[PDB]
């Protein structure tokens, strides 16, 4: 009998990466001025977004099934480890089946391959369960539907890390200039290319700050969570699904970004993505507050010491993105400036959150 | 005061992904028949491999510095969490500095940016240390150079997962056919395209099996390790660095693979990569055996119950790849067949390792 922590952690990392890499087809979508007014390319972009969401949810379902299985397994062995590796191999091939299905929906080949993959996952999991029940010592103590917190945490961490890596790869792809381009612009001057590419560098830091602050909010939330209910897990899955779309909002090399579009439209899309990513974390927090005794620690109970702090932590980004979208809709003049100011201000608010909470609550109490 | 497990796990995941994504430039290298005999493209491929190795080692050094720092920190706070996120942001920008340096080595801009990034990492880490020492409660109990095992495990898991994801992405990119291609080959027949693309599907399973079995060996090794010495950490870093090259060996869409080359040369390259990946794990095992009392559990001591099993587990792949290379060099006729037979046999040997060890040792004892 061996400990099963590392095996499940590796499974979580693999599955998170597999679920998050479904956004790449969306990022690489190409639209040009010649095809700007064509309907097919717009419909294709929309369908690709939908496909990304569906594939993310499928991979998440598979991961949850694996977690429920290894909650009963408990202790792993060499045989069970190899069988879990086979199950991971089977799950990883789902992306290819869905790619085939997307390329050829009417043809039944992709459907058959997807069904065969699901059936292989099923038989492998059934073999693992039968092996564990055959040998009592392997099973968990309780045997011999809240999901486990550690698994959810690992999956979320993997998703966020992959998003950040996508951002930095986009920077590495776009910002670097070519020798011929440098020579044509100026007489072999790279300082000038740096001067021309600085805003891109700063936008990268802004995007990474956004992702890191969202992760910080999620981490602070799950630190205070005694138990994670199934509803909280579903809301977390939705939040992660909409977190995977951040590259679509904060990428320059992406063919998606390189299309005829107005600045206000890009700002609106990015704000909507951020709001959708953060509102589901806020919903997790509220749902946990409903059943505070079981799903939360005493500190974050209603009227607790850190309740207001956590509420502000999780409501900072949603309210800010909603304000940015409202400014885009109403003012129509300073929207981009408001969005950039918010991008650079939300970090500062996070760093000084406790002092702001204190001063605000004190001022409201006095008056 | 808050627990620092999840923060460090997220840092490990991010840094592992960042270190492993340095292989992508190598995979996307293009060589054509027109430029087959040109020296520049071959030299470029070699230099890109070297650059990948160097960048991996740099990111690993940064990760090790962070681990040594947070061994003293112990307990994290909101401020320390945000500062660690800033440090991760700074480390993630190293890829871009190195890309600029590669594109323009003679120009000093990339060098200056790299130095500034290192200096920013330094100042952020110094601020974290001063903050922790300013507040005694945050520091670890021991304060108020063996690396931590959990961090190494997480980093290795991330690297392996990213390799597997690269493999599956390569499959998704190449194997899927286009509608026009299907129509030109046959009268709208996708079953025929499947029949033509089957060997690629099977090669994917072979490559994933290779990666998963290497991970299984590493996991079995670290399960029995009481303490991880600095030398073992360095050997693990080298093993991971040479594991990142597996995509170069098991990818079809990669422009690297799409070049004029003989089958025997590809087999030799893949075998060399696998041998280099596994021999360093074997070296970790031997180095730990030297100081068995401190670096190993009683089971794997010399003459232990699981010593022979672990030795076989960690020597299966090195010996097999060496045999495949020797067959390539000597026989020159059935080398590819031997390589494929080995690819599909090593998994079976892993699954039946205990029975083979038993029968072999018994036969040797009797005779
Ligand atoms: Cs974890
Ligand atoms: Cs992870
Ligand atoms: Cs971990
Ligand atoms: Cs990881
Ligand atoms: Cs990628």
């Amino acid at each position: 009998i061996q400990c099963s922590q590392r095996m499940l952690s590796f499974s979580d990392a693999l599955l998170s990466i597999i679920a998050t890499v479904m956004i790449l087809p969306v990022t690489h979508t190409e639209i040009s001025p010649e095809q700007q007014f064509d309907r097919s390319v717009q419909r294709l972009l929309a369908t690709r977004i939908a496909v990304y969401l569906m594939t993310f949810l499928i991979v998440t379902v598979a991961w949850a099934a694996h977690t429920r299985l290894f909650q009963v397994v408990g202790k792993t062995d060499d045989t069970l480890a190899l069988l879990n590796l086979a199950c991971m191999m089977t799950i990883t091939f789902l992306p290819y089946t869905f790619s085939l299905m997307v390329t050829f929906p009417d043809v039944p080949l992709g459907i058959f391959l997807f069904c065969v993959c699901v059936i292989a996952i099923g038989v492998v999991q059934a073999l693992i369960v039968g092996y564990a029940f055959h040998f009592p010592h392997l099973l968990s103590p309780q045997i011999q539907e809240p999901l486990s917190k550690e698994r959810v945490e690992a999956f979320s961490d993997g998703v966020y890390a992959i998003v950040a890596t996508l951002l930095i790869l986009d920077i590495c792809e776009d910002n670097v200039p070519d020798p011929k381009d440098v020579k044509e612009r100026f007489s072999g001057s790279l300082v000038a290319a740096l001067s021309a590419t600085g805003p891109r560098f700063l936008a990268y830091f802004g995007s990474f700050a956004t992702v890191g602050l969202l992760w910080f909010a999620h981490h602070s939330l799950f630190l205070h969570v005694r138990k994670a209910t199934r509803a909280m897990g579903l809301l977390n899955t939705l939040s992660l699904a909409f977190v995977g779309g951040l590259p679509l909002a904060y990428q320059q090399t992406s063919a998606f970004a390189r299309q005829p579009r107005d600045e206000l439209e890009r700002v609106r899309v990015s704000c909507t993505i951020i709001f959708l990513a953060s509102i589901f974390q806020l919903a997790m927090w509220t749902t946990a507050l409903l059943h505070q005794a079981e799903t939360l620690q005493p500190s974050v109970w209603f009227g607790g010491r850190e309740h207001v702090l956590m509420f502000a932590k999780l409501a900072l980004y949603p309210c800010a993105s909603l304000l940015a979208f409202a400014s885009t809709c109403l003012l129509s003049r300073f929207s981009v400036g408001i969005f950039h100011l918010m991008q650079i201000a939300v970090p500062c608010a996070f760093l000084l959150l406790r002092l702001l909470v204190g001063l605000a609550l004190a001022t409201l109490r006095v008056l």
